[PDB]
């Protein structure tokens, strides 16, 4: 009936998306829509800090860091006196569905609020308010959290509104600082957010292969001085020309006493005496521009805590929007609460594994595989099979391939296999490109844009005798590959080969990789969020210019074969007005109808229009027929550009989901690999290593086969495609 | 005969364009050149860190920080004994050609080291090296110095390579930060380096519209502590959601004492109780990826410093390759390490006008104009005119014409005058969209891209009856347009139409703004640099993606219109292979003989290929054609992809250089205003103020026709053309 | 387009399943050839299927027809005539005019009257006399 949102605490990338989804799914499900300005404060003080929200107040802000209705700290809030203030102000206006978008405290706050709600009982014990309207307005207080914030901090949701765009920064200055650690090989004790959280260091150190990293929910343990400094110097051996070392603001030793990151310092400049300087990053990390993750995550989000909200009874208890797994789910809030601290509280009483048992699992994830690869046990200590692996590139070049090949390495290496890295994908294979490879060889290769192996879409059909010649010749015990359709298309190939040749009867796993994200088995592939993220930054400069010349409407194509997840993600994390994809056929209704929107859309002040082409989504309707056509019936009103992105949408330097999305698949497929071989052939033996719902799972190409679209190279059922509505609804 | 190649010192951005132009320059005069690992360290050290230098090596170098033959700092080489075997490795392999890239110290070395040549007699006394080889390498060691330097420094120089790129990395932090003030209201302090330089916090300062800076050159003058706070809470009065205080490293008052980032926060907490942090940015600045600016200006300087080396004869005095007024220049170089000491001894003498005489007029202007539309003298101080002067925006949207709004404004509004805003070029003025526009309007405007006022193209030429409506209407008294060559056709237009319409007998300036710098009377535009950058930036992601495969060409089309600065200088910067334009013809054979090489080329290790096409350089030529040309001739050999960058070229958010330059000129174009209406029509009256070669100049229109190509709308002498074969040189 | 479609579609319901739609040149900036092509192609999709064809120069011909011949050769002719009795009474605009067949017979037009009768930017005539025979394709069809 009315809805209230408002924005507090430490502000976060993306906050602009989640309002624009509440103030527009809200007015979309017929509900008016309150801003309420500088967070709980605006509450507080009331008049004209709540004021009615409509359509066009809520665009030019999505592509925006930070709240555009401001929050502030509110102290007054901790206060039975402020919350009375902040109840009646609600009640003079008919609030009593609110939307609040903030992280632990801010929850915290509106689950202690929600509880106390008959403090109206005190408004009407005084002059405050109407007897009869303490029962009107009663406990219907329909309260529903979203967690922003940076810090991943919130105990039930898997991410919050924030941390990957935080990440982005942090990354991005590691990126740039590591070119001035060769001005003397330096080493840069980098300071990064969360004050009482790991996440954003233990990922930030993943994503940029960091030499040491600081958590507080995972202390060093005794005698990591020197165990540090042994990693610095042996570093200096392998000729590494820098180190970098992150530390969490709130980092502590097992006593929990603060280790600084001017405490590294000096104990880096006094053991090695190696130049060294320190970064305090500070509030960058909650600046810059929401990532294409967090505009996405925090409009499904806004979304969902519409529906949560109207959904709700006197019954219902207060939630918390949450996506865990990929699905959007309510958790009550009450409990998310207590959990959080509950990991403050173990933490305070030395019980480390327990917060970090509490963290979820994904930490601990993170963590585990983080080590696994930053400290390398000496040979005499992994003894292990003589097996040897090989890991391979296959299909075309997507960011994050680099990645995935020195977590393999590393991992089966740990793991005590030898490991060969085959060149150039199946052609390389056939031509006999085989080489034995180190943990070493590997070195810096995190962040590391295209492929450095080198990949190829060629198939192996045609070369199963040279290649089965190749796999003798070096007895390959196993095949990793990192790619997209191509490499699965591949595994079909030499599965069916098997009975011909021998040497294909070994264990082979394939993890995804592409741009298109069209790889069947996989909800993600590695490469994806990297294109999303140029997509999104070139579409922003475009709306950019159309709103300077005004009246003007672009159609812009973009990449993804027959797979409509980069142009249908890219337009809503763009804001466009439409996403023309194959999976979804559209008639000339369909186009007319839009074009008839965009018509009443340039009576407002937005006199903008986005519309993005899946390349390969329609035989006849062009990118040309459309741009035609909408130029010629907007004639009077609008007129149009056509571009055509092509295959600089690719991006550069993989993004850090896509780094971390390579690091944590790869490694989890070696482990596969490993178990295998130490059972020591079937169906189970060659599959697809792929995210899907929940969980990673392995499934058997033969399972694939009917899952699969062979004439498009798509999959049949693709998960995003349930999102269709919300482009439309939030345009 | 061999020319030796160092960097020494605090490292740039853009040193290793410049090692490329040095290293490809050499080989092309048919010189030998030696890299010279860790500055002066190596040349001691000699051996190995003295190494022939072929055309492959400096490939993949051009667009990467820092240094990649390294910097030392070198104490060795402040000794006698440790020239003596410096000047020993030199003779060793023939090296008597210096160059060297640095700063100050690194300059004031090679000078000392210079003079002392014939450490040589030395060497002869002793064993070291024959008799007569100290006549053959005698007094002829020929040094030639370029300053890398972010500070901007040197004192011969204007600019030294790296100030441009570090000031874009303070601007992305101070982007990026913007956006978590607004959201808490707070105020935040940025310490920016500058040791004993204030340029860099300056030209940041003016970049960003920062609410107060502090520099060393020229301190704040006693009584600034309740003059800045009056300034940050008139801020509030004003409804400004943040401040941004900029600090460089080195401030200080008029007594030489330290005035600390943390010094200013306790007194704004203090006085005001405004909720403040601070920010100490660090050896970000220095890192990052090279601007196109940086790449283009080290290339120009790699490139004149070779030909200094061989021009110069033993007489000629060593020298300092620098760019003054665009114009590639040697200044003497013991002269000008003389000079740049002398502004550290007027600033300790405390001399502090003498500091800012001795930087440079360029300096002075910077922080003049900084002053004015920073600080607003009240009301009651500015009487003056009751003249109305109206602002618009003509052309396509060009990065920096807000921050060119903004300036016009309130230099216009201290200068006395009342501002008029027009909407949408000459649509809004014809159908009469003018509002009055205040110095409050126009705040947070300066790192805006597009253009918020709104630009067309059209033309007056049809609504010159309802245009002088307007201005009789609303009593308009003088015109300031910002635009592109629609606004130069505007203003003849006009000028023709004032004969018949009285209301157009008044004072028109236009400054040039559009990402094609197609405008006849200026050397720049303002928002080509941003899309430089955008081209730049997006060349760099191309090579970053596709990696071990490589036999790439990629054809890249560009705009400019028929004005080929964005294609050809975009192609130095991204060191393509290839730029066509339209003001240098090419045929089939041209093509036959680029593809020819392209192949030639594919038998080196750099298999990879970068061809820019200008938009409109050929009717038939097209970007599909060349595609399909090269595509097929390399069928062998390489492969292709054609790309189309579009309308990303015009920004997201403006360059620093646009910023600044928007700011910088449209000021200077009110200044003339203000004078002429002061005296109180002909050709003088309607004008272009713009850039051409060493400063700025107004340009009646009238003069401008002949030196027009109004068929391709591109001037007739265009001052970049004789840049055209470094392209090929350098590839 | 859309209705011309549906008819089409409709038509298919009959015996008589062919269809043929012509497209002059210049009649359109945005809906072209390949437009329309595409469009009829695409909502015919469970109907019919369609063939572009662009006739180009041939329409200029191999030999001209006998009404062109004819008709070249006899005002040609009616040109000449007024050339010679012009000259034997022996300048204004009457002098410069195109000889051209107007309803029932042939007329002299200075080209100084005719540009008020010109769209000079489309180079048409402004009435053509054609265009009141518009209703016939769509009843005839
Ligand atoms: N009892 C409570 N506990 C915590 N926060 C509360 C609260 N009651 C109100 N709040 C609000 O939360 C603000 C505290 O800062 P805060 O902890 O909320 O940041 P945040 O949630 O956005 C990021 P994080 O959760 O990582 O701290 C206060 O200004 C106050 O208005
Ligand atoms: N008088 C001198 N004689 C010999 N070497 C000198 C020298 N002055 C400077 N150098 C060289 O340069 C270094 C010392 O000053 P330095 O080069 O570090 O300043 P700089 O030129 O890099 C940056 P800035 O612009 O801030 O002064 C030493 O490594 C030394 O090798």
């Amino acid at each position: 009936s009315a809805i209230g949102v408002l924005t507090s605490g430490g502000d976060a990338q993306g906050m602009n998306a989640a309002v624009r989804a509440v103030v527009r799914m809200g007015i979309y499900v017929g509900a008016k829509v309150y801003f309420i300005y500088e967070g709980y404060q605006g509450m507080v003080d009331g008049g004209s800090n709540i004021a009615e929200a409509d359509w066009e107040s809520v665009s030019s802000i999505l592509q925006v860091g930070g709240t555009i209705i401001g929050s502030a700290r509110c102290q007054a809030f901790r206060t039975r006196e402020g919350r009375l203030k902040a109840a009646c102000n609600l009640l003079q206006r008919g609030i009593t569905n609110l939307c609040v978008i903030g992280g632990d405290g801010s929850l915290t706050g509106a689950n202690l609020f929600r509880k106390e709600w008959s403090g109206l009982l005190e408004e009407l014990a005084r002059n405050g308010q109407i007897d009869k309207e303490a029962v009107q307005k009663y406990a219907y207080l329909n309260v529903v959290g979203m967690v922003g914030s940076i810090d991943n901090d919130f105990c039930g949701t898997d991410m919050t509104i924030g941390t990957d765009s935080a990440l982005h920064r942090i990354i991005e200055v590691v990126d740039a600082i590591m070119t001035t650690a060769q001005s003397h090989q330096r080493t840069f004790v980098l300071e990064v957010m969360g004050r009482h959280c790991g996440y954003l260091a233990l990922v930030s150190a993943l994503a940029c292969g960091a030499d040491w990293v600081f958590l507080p929910e995972s202390p060093p343990e005794e005698g990591w001085e020197e165990q540090m400094c042994v990693k610095l110097s042996e570093n200096r051996a392998r000729k590494k020309r820098l180190n970098i070392i992150i530390v969490a603001e709130g980092a502590i030793d097992t006593q929990n006493k603060p280790i600084t990151s001017e405490k590294i310092k000096e104990l880096v400049v006094t053991q090695l005496g190696y130049d060294t300087r320190v970064t305090i990053l500070g509030h960058v990390q909650r600046g810059g521009t929401p990532s294409a993750f967090d505009r996405i995550l925090a409009s499904r989000m806004g979304v969902e805590a519409v529906i949560a909200l109207l959904e709700a009874t006197p019954d219902t208890p207060a939630c918390v929007v949450s996506l865990n797994g990929n699905h959007a789910v309510r958790l009550p809030l009450m409990e998310c609460v207590q959990m959080t601290q509950d990991v403050q509280k173990a933490m305070d009483e030395r019980r480390f594994q327990d917060a970090v048992r509490l963290r979820g699992r994904s930490f601990a994830g993170n963590l585990n595989t983080y080590k696994r690869l930053a400290i390398k046990l000496p040979d005499d200590q992994i003894p292990k099979t003589n097996c040897n692996v090989a890991v391979i590139n296959v299909g075309a070049p997507a960011a994050g391939m680099n990645a995935a090949v020195r977590s393999a390495v590393r991992v089966g290496i740990a793991d005590g296999h030898r490991m060969l890295a085959i060149y150039d994908g199946f052609d390389g294979f056939a031509k006999g490109q085989i080489k034995e490879i180190g943990w070493t060889d590997v070195g810096g290769w995190t962040g590391q844009g295209g492929s450095i192996l080198g990949t190829k879409r060629v198939l192996p059909g045609k070369y199963l005798e040279e290649i089965a010649t190749q796999m003798r010749t070096h007895s390959i015990n196993a095949l990793l590959i990192i790619g997209g359709f191509e490499a699965y298309l591949g595994l079909l190939e030499l599965s069916a080969a098997r009975e011909k040749h021998e040497e294909f009867c070994v264990p082979m796993v394939m993890v995804p990789a592409t741009v298109s994200n069209n790889v069947p088995g996989s909800d993600f592939s590695i490469g994806a969020d990297t294109a999303l993220n140029t997509i999104t930054d070139t579409c922003d400069r475009i709306k950019q210019s159309a709103s300077g010349t005004k009246r003007r409407v672009f159609i812009i194509e973009t990449m993804g074969g027959y797979c409509g997840y980069l142009a249908n993600m890219g337009g809503l994390a763009a804001g466009a007005d439409a996403a023309y994809i194959f999976e979804e056929p559209f008639d000339i209704r369909d186009l007319q109808s839009n074009v008839e929107h965009l018509t009443e859309k340039m009576k407002t002040t937005i006199q903008r229009g986005l519309v993005l082409r899946n390349e390969s989504c329609s035989e006849n309707y062009t990118t040309d027929f459309i741009y035609q056509l909408y130029s010629e019936e907007g004639k009077g009103v609008f007129d149009c550009r056509k571009n055509v992105l092509g295959h600089m949408q690719q991006g550069g330097a993989p993004s850090p989901f896509d780094r971390n999305f390579g690091t944590k698949i790869s490694a989890r497929a070696m482990e596969w690999i490993t178990a295998k071989l130490k059972e020591a052939t079937t169906d189970d033996s060659i599959c697809v290593l792929g995210i899907s719902k929940r969980n990673v799972i392995f499934q058997p190409v033969a399972e694939l086969k009917k899952q699969t679209d062979f004439e498009h190279r798509i999959p049949k059922e693709q998960w995003w495609l349930k999102l269709r509505p919300l482009m439309k609804i939030l345009a």
